[PDB]
RNA sequence: AGCACAGUCUUAACGAUGGAUGUCUUGGUUCCUACAGCGAUGAAGGCCGCAGCAAAAUGCGAUACGCAAUGAAAAUUGCAGUGACUGAAUCAUCAGAAUGCUGAAUGUAAACUACACCAAUUCCCUGGGAAUAGUGGUACUCCUACAGAAA
């Protein structure tokens, strides 16, 4: 195998591969989304176009402390990802409602 | 409150209609002077983004219509924020940054955000502790050097 004198590229800079804060952009506040949150504990989030579904699940749990039963995603005509996140049943929409407004 | 044939033609006055003329002009134009190549240290081209309110040019690249540094240097306002008794607000300079996805484009690909394999990898702290499947490397030809194989 290789044993170079020096690697060709060295990245000095801070990481920017895709920040978790920015991977998930913001909760979506639509009437449809409000009904989903209210009735089945399902949160709708706008997320980056290149975002990974597992990472979106990680990001929700990191940023809001709340666990996901299933995460369903879509690439929108609004240029971004729209993630429908059904919450695990021991955590509640009311807590999320306090955080979002 | 009476009087006027109407139409057609012609004439004048006063206008509609139209954009000529004139007047301009941060543009062209040619000549002359002067320097004059960028690229695997990933160009040009092309996409995809990026403004608090932001569509198109311009500008810029996930640090995104400015960053750092310098010289000017107190304003900036469409709304709204912001700053001043000098590394902020405004400009110009711009030598340090950064540098998306591609594209020769180079891991195999291609009406694909498809698919391999090898390295797992990054940060903090002064010899230790935390994070992330993330990040790299892997084209073809050549050359110089080295290697264990062969005749």
């Amino acid at each position: 195998a290789r044993n170079p004198k020096c690697p060709r590229i060295v990245k000095s800079c801070h990481s920017k591969t895709l920040d978790k804060y920015g991977l998930i952009k913001y909760p979506l506040t639509s009437e449809k989304a409000m009904k989903k949150i209210e009735e089945i504990n399902t949160l709708v989030f706008m997320c980056d176009k290149r975002a990974n579904k597992k990472n979106i699940k990680k990001s929700v749990k990191n940023l809001f402390g709340i666990e996901c039963d299933k995460v369903n995603v879509l690439n929108t005509l609004n240029g971004d990802k729209k993630a429908y996140v059904r919450l695990s049943g021991e955590h509640d929409a009311l807590e999320v409602a306090n955080k979002i407004g």
